[PDB]
């Protein structure tokens, strides 16, 4: 795991961006722009994860609620079905979060955010977009020690609900392996913001826990911030 072929990676990509590691509480930085590692930036979707768990824990839903699609167009048409909170966070449907985030309500929303300790924990006043354009904010080695407190069931919230949102977030098996993970992308912040934070369930058990934030731009493909994730992974040998 040199802390250069990674940055060739993103040299080579054409971006800024970091990517935070932590295993078992001990935190690297790779990429071309450490920096960013300490920055606050949006969170976009990544937030779905803290959303879920504050509207599971508190029963403003569940698990198996299927949320109505009632015919508004929506930016994906893949978007524009029923389907659960499980079902819209591998798709980062938005509006399903936006209608969980209207009944929790800015006082909840609010204290949970606070107690958690969540980015700079800001969330205004508006319930339905805080994390999306402001004012809520978070450093990419706050997102890799939040996700990591996830992985290992750590969260002020009952290992249940935890669980429930761990399961929500499967992403690849391969080798043994297991990748689980949100993406994020604010395409309306300049410059944009891409996010994706989640961790490494090695056969042997171990979890070893990333915060992927680079700079984005409209014509780059989804896959960007899996490419950069993957072949890094397995250049530190994590995979
Ligand atoms: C929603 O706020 C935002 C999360 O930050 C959405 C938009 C972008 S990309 C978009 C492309 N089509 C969706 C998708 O991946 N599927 C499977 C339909 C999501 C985004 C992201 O992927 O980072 N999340």
């Amino acid at each position: 795991g040199h802390n250069q072929v990674i940055h060739q990676y993103f040299d080579e990509k054409n971006t800024s961006g970091v990517l935070v590691i932590q295993t078992d509480k001990k935190i690297n930085l790779y990429g071309n722009a450490l920096s960013r590692a300490n920055t606050e930036y949006v969170p976009a979707s990544t937030f779905k994860m803290l959303n879920a768990l504050i509207g599971l824990e508190n029963q403003k839903t569940d698990i198996n609620e299927i949320f109505k699609w009632k015919g508004e167009k929506r930016s994906f048409t893949a978007w524009e079905k029923d389907m659960t909170l499980g079902e819209a966070m591998k798709l980062s449907a938005v509006p399903v979060y936006q209608e969980l985030a209207r009944r929790i309500g800015l006082d909840l929303m609010q204290k949970e955010v606070k107690r958690i300790g969540f980015g700079n924990a800001e969330i205004g006043q508006q319930v339905d977009n805080f994390w999306l354009v402001g004012p809520l904010k978070v450093t990419p080695i706050q997102e890799v020690e939040f996700v990591s407190q996830l992985a290992h069931t750590q969260l002020p919230f009952s290992e249940k609900v935890q669980a429930n949102v761990k399961n929500m977030l499967l992403l690849e098996e391969s080798n043994g392996y297991k990748i689980f993970g949100k993406t994020g992308w604010a395409m309306d912040i300049k410059p944009q913001v891409g996010w994706l934070t989640g961790w490494v369930e090695q056969p042997d058990g171990k979890i070893v826990a990333f915060a992927l934030n680079m700079e984005m731009r409209s014509e780059m493909p989804a896959s960007i911030r899996n490419e950069l994730l993957m072949k890094s992974l397995k250049q530190l040998n994590i995979i």
